[PDB]
């Protein structure tokens, strides 16, 4: 029943685990990873601020987790160079799966499918 | 240049605040859902303000953060029950997003609005 939006600490760990895992996967440029890392840390700081306000409830963390994941998908679909879109997508799925195992120990495959669908949706809009 | 929420950090912040102001007058969402959406909108505004003070709010990052904001709003609408039908929630979001454009650029970007309405549906089907 444990998820990356159960509490702020797990949410932050999930994002840091994702970025740490993604940086060692193909399909992205150094500039793209820098953008994704900048947003990742911005979201960590948002969670830390909400936690200090007692506002980091599971529902809000679940929304922030989607904000983070959709940002990653948007960058992958919108920033050119570094590899094919299928490579970028599979790397995101791989990184997400590892982030789950490293955080909660349980992969949420439905969540991963949502993100891989977002990559496609955002690519279609461009 | 720097005349849209995808190139001007201030307009991105205004866009998110304006979205919430328009949504608060439309039906379909419980008080807790509007609080969730309002808190997230505020979190993303503050993220943009922090990056912009560092010169790091580039158009690529504003584009990602704007889609992050919209995807979060759609996720709250599609996953938190009660308050109204998905049709109402969706139509209210489309209206609120329209005012957010009207208040910022004065020009509604219909592909963007349509994209967000589809996100509500996609996140809903994933439940």
């Amino acid at each position: 029943h444990t998820t990356p939006w159960t509490n702020p600490g797990l949410a932050e760990n999930f994002m840091n685990s994702f970025m740490q895992g993604l940086s060692s996967m193909p399909g992205f440029t150094a500039s793209q990873l820098d953008d994704m890392s900048t947003i990742a840390q911005s979201m960590v700081q948002s969670i830390q601020s909400l936690a200090a306000q007692g506002r980091a409830s599971p529902n809000k963390l679940q929304a922030l987790n989607m904000a983070f994941a959709s940002s990653m998908a948007e960058i992958a679909a919108s920033e050119e160079g570094g590899g094919s879109l299928s490579t970028k997508t599979s790397s995101i799925a791989s990184a997400m799966s590892n982030a789950f195992l490293q955080t909660t120990g349980v992969v949420n495959q439905p969540f991963i499918n949502e993100i891989t669908q977002l990559v496609s949706m955002f690519a279609q809009a461009g």
